[PDB]
């Protein structure tokens, strides 16, 4: 039961944190293939190609980390969803394509910023930290 | 009417629990053929062919067996709907291939793990524990 | 109006109530055809063949008619919808084919069971108890 | 403003009001056509061919003449949306063509039924009780 | 900041209020069509055609101009989005194409009526009433 | 963190603020395309080509330089999320195309307008106020 | 408009309908011949010799009078395109000649026979049942 | 911009209107004869003879006028692309020759009939009607 | 209406079936020989010599019965459209002259097999299993 | 890239835009001769005479110089893909030669008329409007 | 039910995997020849002279075996159709014949490239990897 | 993989790029001659003399070196399948013969051209750009 409240990313090559921070996800997927028979009773599957993808959530601010995302860009993140601290696990992706961003705001809001990113090429690499 | 909050998953290869656990679901379905003719009054069906699908939502913690599960990989479940204890009913999958998982986490909240599975070759099947 | 509380399925084949009921469902359909011709003000249409589904979710014990249940079986199904007290009318189905069941469960909730059914080559026959 | 609790709908072949009525509704239909040259500004458009659908929900009853309806069954219908006092504006269709029903109950509801129909060949008169 | 209480529809060929008006909405658009090159950074675009279209809900009432509006009716708009007051601007729709009504009721509400509407020729034209 | 509630959009080309805002939005997107070969085990991917969208929403007002926007008009944006205070980020858009409106309205609301555009050739130019 | 599933299909010669019907075909030709000369504006032509043929496709059945059928046999025919009704109008062909069968399946489907003939010596014969 | 679902064709010799249309094509030719010399840039062409063709289908009934055609058969058509109303153009086409019927149904249709003719000695002559 | 997912082809030569089958299809043709004389109204026909055709496809397996089909080998085939179960009919064919093969895959998909064979000097002779 | 939906066609001897356009279309063509040696590792080839062709379709109405055209006519075209703004390039034909026309309709579009042209003895020359 | 994506090509001459496949394909074939007499019922076969052809469809790069062939080379293949683990068959072509290559690409795609071979002299050994 | 978004067409013998281009392609074939005796099992084959072919779409503008194509022109080519960037390679073909152009348009779309051509003495010579 990690935290939460302490979820960190970062800019891998530059090395600074993002920012004012909402919410971040992830996902991991493989494709299925399942045929049969004449006479079969269950039909059979496996995976052929795996990919991944995921997006976070900031508030706007023109002077962060954040706003120099652009799409098109090629990033290597790295995930902590419990922080820093020594032990913690982190997901890093390398090769991390940003695929779209939307901004928007309310006339009693903040205004929002949602990244939206894929992987090129790579699959994140689980490790834990020092 | 069984309790509900007693239910254990294991991955049966290795024997261990997964942890935290938040809920769990199963499926199976069979594909049907509709036919008819001209001049009859209803229309006729049958069963082809058979599968089975579920998922389960844990709290991310990188200490657990929960950890390993990555797509692609070959499992074997069990499934205890009311518990370990003796004359509990447990659906027992070999071969289950997980598909795809999906990491996320709320400002707010604690950070949630989706392991998403299917069946390839075989059937879940019931059984009564000693 | 009936009670609705009081609603009793039954197995007819081998004669046992299916046990802790939560809802069920029936329906009828028939498929339409339509056609016009140029210069005509309205559409003219037709039914040419007829169906029937439905379903039923029940809580889920190990223990009763309802887990016997398998996709792909045929069963021969009875619908009190006001209990079996004389006089009281029920649609019994023929030849009732079980397509899918779905099992499932929340860490704060009674593991429950949704049979899905359909109908293959009869239509549910209205009738009264008596 | 009418009322709306005072509806009714008959049966114009055998006279009979519903019964437990809960809900009606009805709609009215044609086709677009539009097209358009290189060069123009706006787009032009005209009404084919008209249809015309709706269906009602009454509580379950099987002695009731909501029961004898059946998909597939030709029935002259007459709505009346203000009650049957002089000079309330009624619709009635002829040849209404009932193509479907879905029964269904809860464990504290009551069974209810919804009726959903068709028109075929005619269009839904206007008109005003005398 | 216009009342929004005070909106009037008429029908601009006989001159008459609607009668009891609920809501109503317009709209306008026009199609666009993107194309690029073999080693372009942007897509470019144009707009081709436009169209217009909306709708209005009232009470249902026999006795009104609101019950005339039959579909397929060509019928010449107005809509006073501020009131009928000198120096409110209106958007006047001639040619307006009546594309289907729905009629509905419920046991405990008042029988209410959505004509939906469409233009075939020209566009909304805006003005400024004297 | 911006205010929010300072947002200011203007038409470039008159230099006119656009009246009583409500909220505004934006966004950038570029296409993916992904491949890979027998014997791979993560997909590949680039990003093709770009685009830009928004829209935003005002109360409708006759007298204002809001009601002057019209589907297929052309019209350069500058869209201030924090205001026109020195040092503030606007993202100026050359070459916006404005696609669709939408106005509506209800008994117990004010007249809203939707304006809907596109960018056509050029991208969002990212800037800093003086 | 003729209903389309009420289509009955005979061998007149033993008296016997087909079975499981899908759809049926018929047609009917002349040979066409075209001449002009030096000096012409259009051109000119007449019709020779006539034809029929024809075919149908059935759900494949070991136990029907569909099996009997088998290429280089002569059958008469009598096609009911709206039924057996009384003044329904039937085309019976005399001398029928069947010309080629194709019998096939597949792993989720229903087997199929299309039989396909041809006319020898007369042409179909319209009539009015009686 | 002739609204099309007005299209009306008619037996010139009985006046009769066909039935129920779905479709109707016409067509007009003139055979090429191209030549050129050693030396030449570009190859010459002219057109020596002309002819027509075209066909409709309708909805296959017994009891219209769309029943008496046969091929061989030599009858007079008009072709009212745009209705009858008076200033619509329409070809009128004198010994057409009807050279083929076929006639076609499924399980979930109408019969249709789809009637194919040419053109013998005289080509379309265009009007307008009175 | 027999099932069509139990059909089962067999080497009768050898007793084995052919393992994983995807489809089967069989034909029967005869010739036909038309003439007519100066003054005929229609054209007559009979049938000369016939033939047999037909193919299935499999998922392709080294260790089968169905990877020692080379093209050229002469093979007794036997197909059971509906099971071996006993009255159901099945096509026997001798001296089945198999003809040309065809593998092939994709980088997502099974690679699958298609045996093509025609007759030679026998045709098909239909039988009841006992 | 130009507009594509501002193409204008017109009869250059008659000076008069077509009308209701939906698409035009162009070809140039000119033929090939290979030849090659006994000991040669490549073919040569060369062009001998050119020519030219195509289409345009138009929604069909009687009055206008679209219903002018007729197989066999000489007409001088001018096409000009961008409008007739100047700079704007046109292919202008002279000698077109006219080969058929193609008329229909359905029950729910609009009469539609296909122009088919060619070129006799001159080909089409490009140029700059003024 | 081999994987399908683990298929591997090979240049047996020199020995190198041919880079990213997307699809390979084979074929086998035997010419036949049909013959019977005056007075037969059934017609007769046999097989001459066989043949074998296939390709295989790539990504297209310069730097890989795969941009070595070209049409008129003569090469040693081997086909893995289920990888080279050992027990796995693979059909291996000797003096394979390159008869074509065709390259294409689009806007939106990767480059890609068709080899298209046969087989001169000899036909595929079928074996097993040890 | 290339990125196939890059490809660059020259004019060589002018250098200058073609224009807003959409999809290239290329081909090369060598006839093949097959040959057996009376008595042999596989047919032999060779490879007698090759050709090469070709296409490109490019939108339809006037001011390009796309517009000077003309058929009949010899023009020097050079394909550029991954950019100009040092390192790629680039299919040079010398004599390249432009065999046909197809210029066309929509109502709703860019006028697009199509150019066509061919090899005349020599074959595609690839390199590798420095």
């Amino acid at each position: 039961m990690l935290k939460g409240k302490d979820g960190v990313v970062k800019n891998a090559s530059t090395g600074d944190s993002i920012g004012h921070l909402q919410s971040w996800a992830l996902d991991t997927q493989r494709d299925e293939v399942s045929g049969w028979g004449m006479g079969d009773d269950a039909e059979r599957a496996f995976t052929t190609v795996g990919r991944a993808s995921g997006n976070f959530e900031v508030y706007l601010d023109p002077a962060d980390p954040s706003d120099d995302l652009e799409p098109g860009d090629l990033v290597d993140l790295e995930l902590y969803p419990g922080g820093e601290s020594t032990g913690s696990g982190y997901r890093s992706v390398a090769g991390a394509l940003i695929l779209s961003t939307a901004e928007s705001a309310s006339k009693d809001g903040i205004p929002m910023l949602t990244v939206n990113w894929r992987t090129s090429g790579a699959l994140p690499q689980k490790a834990t930290v020092s």
